[PDB]
Order: structure tokens, then C-alpha cells, then sequence
């Protein structure tokens, strides 16, 4: 609730959602959440260059009617601050997939089976240029 | 809006708001909306192919606090059911500039107060593809 909100996205799985923006030149960590409003999150993305005690760690997780579930933390950081960085993110009925720069690539289970993404809001170190659906 | 919504979009003056989306083959009509939030709207842009009686005419028109202002048309129709079209908006304080398909630009007042648009929402028979900032 600071950066981009959208609703009504309605992306249905196999279509991908492409997202660019511009990560800060002091970045400490940015969020992308996706799901259906804000207390329902298929998808909490967390790159965190250096904050809660993580360093160049992505952390994921989900909420489920305003608890959040089970961090996830990632093995790879293809982020770095004071650049353009690209995600790209299409979802299935089992797992959100997550694709970065540098050919990078994630899964992330679908813990809330959700069957459309209405929602996505941008927080922290991390501006917006450019929102794309295909 | 059943279509896309935007908010804290932070768009400040002279930055440029790039929409691209698909209008149905069966269109009767769509709108962009921008400004502070569903009540404050310092542009309502709404292309009639046929709706209210009007046929192939773009109106547009403000809302403050809920109140609709002077509607105003515009001339050229550079639309057609069943393609893709692009629409970029800039503003300052004095006017919104709308450039539109087939190189037609205009200009509309801007009746309020804002020193950043925060708030965008798509409805009717136009499908967003694309959305960027500059
Ligand atoms: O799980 C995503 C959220 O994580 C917290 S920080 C989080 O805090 C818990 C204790 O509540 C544990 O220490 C975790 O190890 C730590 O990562 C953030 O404050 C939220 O913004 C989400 O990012
Ligand atoms: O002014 C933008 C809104 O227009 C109305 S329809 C509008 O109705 C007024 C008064 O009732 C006049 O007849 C106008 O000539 C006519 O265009 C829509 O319902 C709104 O959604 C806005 O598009």
C-alpha cells in the first residue's frame, strides 16, 4: 500500500504477466504481491538485498485470509540496485512460476488454488514502468 | 469498472501515460478514467462507437466530488471495432494532453486541483494489453 496497486487484472493461467521497473539505487528490499485482494496472496515476492537480517536472499510466501503461510527462500539473486530489472510470472492450478533476469527461474506451490489473479501491488525499492498480458 | 483498476499511480507533469488495449469486434463503447479516485476525475475519456445515441464520437468530461462537469466532444474518430489502439495521456496543471491513433492529439482543462494522478480505471469493451509510464 505505497507502490502501483491493480485490480481487476483477471490473468488466467498460461497467460503472463510481465512487469518492469526500476529497482532504487539504495535498495534494501522490494515486494511484489499477487493474488486475489490484499489479504489473499498466492504470491508474496521479497527480494531482500539487506533487510530483517537477510542478505541477497528472495523470500517468498503466501497469505490466506490475512495470515501468512510458510516463508520459502530462494537459492538464486539475479537483482541488483540502480537497475531495470524484468519478472515475468504465469501460474497453474499446482504452482506459480517465476521467471527473472539473467534466464533465472523459480516454482512456487499454489497453496491457495487460486484459478485467476485479480490482483497486484508493488511495495518498497522497486518503481513500475511498465505492466504487460500475454 | 469490471475492467483494470489502477491506483497510486503517482503520475506527476509532463510524464506520459502509455495505454494499449484491444477493442471488441462488437464494441459499443469504452472509458478511461483518471484522477484522484472513482469521484474525482479529471478526465473521463469515453469513445461512443454506438451508445446514448452517439455514434463514432469521442466525449469526455470531468467529475468533482461526484458531480459530472461540461461534457465536451471531439471531432475525429480514429477507432475501429475489432483492432488494437494505443492512447497516450501527459498533463500539467492547466490541461491533459490526449494523443490518440492516426497521430490526432487534444487538449482538455484539467478542473482540479491535482498535483499527481493517482488513480486509472478501464471499463467497457476495451481489453488492456499494456501499460507504461514514459
Ligand atoms: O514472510 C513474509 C513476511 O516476512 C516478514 S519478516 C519475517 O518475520 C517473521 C516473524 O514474524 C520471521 O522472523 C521471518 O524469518 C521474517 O522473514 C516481513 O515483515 C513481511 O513484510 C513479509 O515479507
Ligand atoms: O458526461 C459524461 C457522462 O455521460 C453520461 S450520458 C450523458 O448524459 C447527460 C445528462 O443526462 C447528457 O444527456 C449527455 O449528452 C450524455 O452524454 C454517461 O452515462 C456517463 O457514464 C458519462 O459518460
Amino acid at each position: 500500500a505505497c507502490g502501483l496497486v491493480a485490480s481487476n487484472l483477471n490473468l488466467k493461467p498460461g497467460e503472463c504477466l510481465r512487469v518492469r521497473g526500476e529497482v532504487a539505487p539504495d535498495a534494501k528490499s522490494f515486494v511484489l504481491n499477487l493474488g486475489k485482494d490484499s489479504n489473499n496472496l498466492c504470491l508474496h515476492f521479497n527480494p531482500r538485498f539487506n533487510a530483517h537480517g537477510d542478505a541477497n536472499t528472495i523470500v517468498c510466501n503466501s497469505k490466506d485470509g490475512g495470515a501468512w503461510g510458510t516463508e520459502q527462500r530462494e537459492a538464486v539473486f539475479p537483482f541488483q540496485p540502480g537497475s531495470v530489472a524484468e519478472v515475468c510470472i504465469t501460474f497453474d492450478q499446482a504452482n506459480l512460476t517465476v521467471k527473472l533476469p539473467d534466464g533465472y527461474e523459480f516454482k512456487f506451490p499454489n497453496r491457495l488454488n487460486l484459478e485467476a489473479i485479480n490482483y497486484m501491488a508493488a511495495d518498497g525499492d522497486f518503481k513500475i514502468k511498465c505492466v504487460a498480458f500475454d
